């Protein structure tokens, strides 16, 4: 079974980060999209899960995701590995962890558990590692004595604004849930205006790849607990820091296959974990582009740092995913552009790839969060543009820079671009009155290969992770369950750019 899209991505990653293969990125065969029997598309865990229901009575997607998290942890024989943006998991998310651990201990196991969050410098952490550990111990009750906890909050770079943004739940190195959902009450659990998000569940060797990736983050975290400005660490039962928990669990034999799905795991190390991939020959033609009305003051790691690429293969992974599309690409995001300053407004190479596809007649669709979404720096569902023209107009100038003339750029822009903000029903806003917020980090290409993960397409220099799947059957489930319903309702919020019929 051919995988032309995974092949193009694999070439990009091996030229970018050959040294990081097997830790920060890895291609595997034999994975299974982990759907419960009777629900073939249940591996796709969308939230809140109320397509075409403006009042969203039944938050059935959020209940399936928590149910799935609880069940995967309950099955744990050996290791539980959790990462997210701060805060530590609370609400139903903590209940899922606590309930799962009690069940695993009750089945006679003594699981080791890593819970890592990334914290921004300006962010104040109400519940710190030691307090969170203590809450866990208390709710676990008698079971705590059999549970080895490592809990840690971390920040890799104050100046380059870098900390963990990956959203992972890996159990025994063989099941993995990942995506864009924060294990964080307020965003998804207790509001009549809940953010729209998506996760996926798999099993197989690509779960071990996620495990390896978290070992990389914990090697750094354990070592840099020597600097409490960077790492806060708490363990239970006198346990040591466990930097290589996933490698110890893997052992010598290679991961066993669970199905037939080929997957590329790929993350990135942000800034301040590893300066560069010492074995990488990557030497790119970095784009000479200016920006209309923003210049980043910080050093532009997205658009002008070779070394950053070599330790962040996810950014080239996403670009070569779009580059790989022969027919059509769907981009469903919270944002394509970033707030500038502090970060660059956009990823030049990404917009050049998109423009190149518009000029080749490849259909491009961009659905982002509504610009009416104002939030704080990390609100989730917030928008970082004031208008959708800040995407189309950028696509235009990058088209003119390529095609030569503006007329040719209009036949490309108006002919091949669909640009909208997110809706999940016929209502323009929630029946709550507040607007729809989108939190996807999703790219789909030719209904064959897709990315689901935590890594946004807008510039951020955080540590992220995600999976690229190539499977015509799985992209078809993705199209039916998410992409078609998304466009069915977000086209009522479509943009028609400047200079177009
Ligand atoms: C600031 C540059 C990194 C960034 O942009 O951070 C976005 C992230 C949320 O990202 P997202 O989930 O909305 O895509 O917020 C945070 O990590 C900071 C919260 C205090």
């Amino acid at each position: 079974p051919p995988t032309p899209h995974l092949d193009a991505i694999e070439r990009s990653l091996r030229d970018t980060s050959p040294g990081l293969e097997g830790s920060v990125w890895q291609r595997t065969d034999g994975n299974r999209l982990d759907a419960p029997d009777g629900d073939p598309a249940g591996w796709l865990l969308q939230t809140p899960g109320c397509w075409g229901d403006a009042g969203c009575k039944d938050r059935a997607g959020t209940r399936r995701l928590l149910d799935k998290m609880t069940r995967n942890i309950a099955d744990a024989r050996h290791t539980v590995d959790i990462s997210s943006l701060a805060p530590f998991p609370n609400g139903g998310f903590e209940d899922a962890v606590v309930d799962g651990l009690k069940a695993s201990v009750a089945a006679g196991h003594s699981p080791r558990v890593r819970i890592l969050v990334g914290a921004a410098p300006i962010y104040h952490l109400n519940v710190v590692p030691s307090r969170y550990r203590d809450e866990l111990i208390g709710k676990l009750g008698a079971a705590a004595g059999k549970v080895t906890l490592n809990v840690a909050s971390m920040t890799t770079s104050k100046t380059s604004l870098s900390w963990n943004h990956s959203k992972l739940l890996v159990v025994d190195g063989k099941t993995a849930i990942t995506g864009g959902i924060n294990t964080n009450k307020d965003d998804y659990l207790d509001t009549a205006h809940p953010v729209s998000d998506v996760d996926m569940a798999l099993s197989g060797p690509a779960a071990r790849s996620a495990g390896k990736y978290l070992d990389t983050l914990w090697d750094w975290t354990c070592r840099n607990a020597s600097d409490p400005a960077k790492v806060w660490l708490a363990t239970s039962n006198g346990a040591s820091c466990m930097p290589s928990m996933e490698q110890d669990e893997a052992g010598s034999a290679p991961a066993e296959p669970t199905g037939d799905v080929p997957v590329i795991a790929v993350g990135g190390l942000g800034v301040g974990i590893k300066e560069s991939d010492p074995s990488s020959g990557y030497h790119p033609d970095l784009p000479t582009a200016p920006d209309t009305k923003c210049t980043v003051g910080l050093h532009d790691n997205t658009n002008a740092d070779r070394d950053y690429d070599t330790v962040n293969p996810e950014e080239n992974a996403l670009r070569s995913l779009i580059a790989s599309a022969r027919s059509h690409v769907e981009i469903s995001q919270q944002d394509l552009n970033a707030t500038c300053p502090p970060l660059p407004r956009y990823d030049i190479r990404t917009y050049d790839t998109l423009a190149g596809k518009l000029a080749a007649g490849v259909k491009v669709r961009i659905v982002v969060s509504d610009p009416a979404n104002r939030g704080a720096v990390g609100s989730g569902g917030r928008s970082q543009i004031k208008s959708l023209d800040e995407i189309s107009d950028t696509l235009r100038t990058r088209l003119v820079a390529l095609t030569g003339d503006n007329e040719k750029a209009s036949r490309a822009l108006c002919g091949n671009l669909q640009l909208a903000s997110f809706r999940s029903s016929d209502a323009a806003k929630w029946a709550d009155g507040k607007p729809y917020a989108l939190h996807h980090k999703l790219v789909s290409v030719d209904d064959s290969a897709f990315y689901i993960g935590s890594k946004n397409l807008y510039p951020a220099w955080l540590q992220d992770f995600g999976y690229i799947v190539e499977s015509p059957a799985a992209a078809q489930q993705l199209k039916t369950e998410l992409l078609d319903p998304e466009w069915k309702y977000s086209q009522q919020a479509a943009a028609t750019p400047a200079g177009c019929p």
